[PDB]
């Protein structure tokens, strides 16, 4: 009986195995656009993905992860609210059963169809496992997806999903360029938070882009054909793999823009 997104093991249950679920800096949150503070001291984000080396795509039973070589400074996030250099290790999505839900963060209580997370770790901690134990260990760049025109840079991801339908399946996934998933603007909100899945560690500086990307209905429909289950288990469609908004508590969301 392990955690997941069902009635019996979903987000409302996670606190029993992971009591920090009720902690002081949990993610995601609702971004109240009118109460976010413009912070003119916030620097532009520096996204350096020109040398990114994708390796593999994995269905881990919760989402699919596109994994990168993080053994060198190849794909790094710097600037914005960050001190030092954060190395890209993986990206994944959260999405809904319907276009009207799927994102983890909300904007004035608006849910997007999906949310992309680009996960980076602070190089001063040496390895991802050490970074997650630190309050400034991770930087996650979150990007909303809305349904409209196709995202050409997403199609290579969509097209490999048939090969990783079930939990524990992986496929080679080299030469994928994550710059093709970015919107035009790097305007962002930022706040201190957590992993949005168990173990829910409070180690993340969240950077959520204001501008969504558009994906086609056909692209997100292919996400919804994935399975939570393993091969030869009863089929459970991988949909609604999002944690709902958690209390903001004693935090202030800062905007990079007016
Ligand atoms: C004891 C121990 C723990 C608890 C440990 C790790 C190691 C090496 C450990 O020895 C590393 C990964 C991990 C198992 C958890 O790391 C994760 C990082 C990110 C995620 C994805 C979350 S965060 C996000 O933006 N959205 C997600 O779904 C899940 C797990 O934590
Ligand atoms: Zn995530």
């Amino acid at each position: 009986h392990h955690w997941g997104y069902g009635k019996h093991n979903g987000p409302e249950h996670w606190h029993k195995d992971f009591p920090i679920a009720k902690g002081e800096r949990q993610s995601p949150v609702d971004i109240d656009t009118h109460t976010a503070k413009y912070d003119p001291s916030l620097k532009p984000l520096s996204v350096s993905y020109d040398q990114a080396t994708s390796l593999r795509i994995l269905n881990n039973g919760h989402a699919f992860n596109v994994e990168f070589d993080d053994s060198q400074d190849k794909a790094v996030l710097k600037g914005g609210p960050l001190d030092g250099t954060y190395r890209l290790i993986q990206f994944h999505f959260h999405w809904g059963s319907l276009d009207g839900q799927g994102s983890e963060h909300t904007v004035d209580k608006k849910k997007y169809a999906a949310e992309l997370h680009l996960v980076h770790w602070n190089t001063k901690y040496g390895d991802f496992g050490k970074a997650v134990q630190q309050p400034d260990g991770l930087a996650v760049l979150g990007i909303f997806l809305k349904v409209g025109s196709a995202k050409p840079g997403l199609q290579k991801v969509v097209d490999v999903l048939d090969s990783i339908k079930t939990k524990g399946k992986s496929a080679d996934f080299t030469n994928f360029d994550p710059r093709g998933l970015l919107p035009e603007s790097l305007d962002y909100w930022t706040y201190p938070g957590s992993l949005t899945t168990p173990p829910l560690l409070e180690c993340v500086t969240w950077i959520v882009l204001k501008e969504p990307i558009s994906v086609s209905s056909e692209q997100v429909l292919k996400f919804r054909k994935l399975n939570f289950n393993g091969e030869g288990e009863p089929e459970e469609l991988m949909v609604d793999n999002w944690r709902p908004a958690q209390p903001l508590k004693n935090r202030q969301i800062k905007a990079s823009f007016k």
